[PDB]
């Protein structure tokens, strides 16, 4: 596989503009067009989030890792596993 990528998202007005679904993992299930997810390209739909802000999620629940990217603030520093 593609070793895991760092990204950093910048949020914007209302939201980092993606979703997510999921030990299982938490993965990308929607990015929004023209949104702070969809600027740079690199995040997809099927995508694994690794970690967001130093913080592991590779074995977050769903409501962990909801926690973690709304509390992550303005800068958001991801690290994906690219599907």
């Amino acid at each position: 596989p593609r070793e895991p990528r760092r990204i950093v998202i910048h949020r914007g007005s209302t939201g980092l503009g993606f979703n997510i679904v999921g030990g299982e993992g938490i993965f990308i299930s929607f990015i929004l067009a023209g949104g702070p997810a969809d600027l740079s390209g690199e995040l997809r739909k099927g995508d694994q989030i690794l970690s967001v802000n130093g913080v592991d999620l590779r074995n977050a629940s769903h409501e962990q890792a909801a926690i973690a990217l709304k509390n992550a603030g303005q800068t958001v520093t991801i690290i994906a596993q690219y599907k």
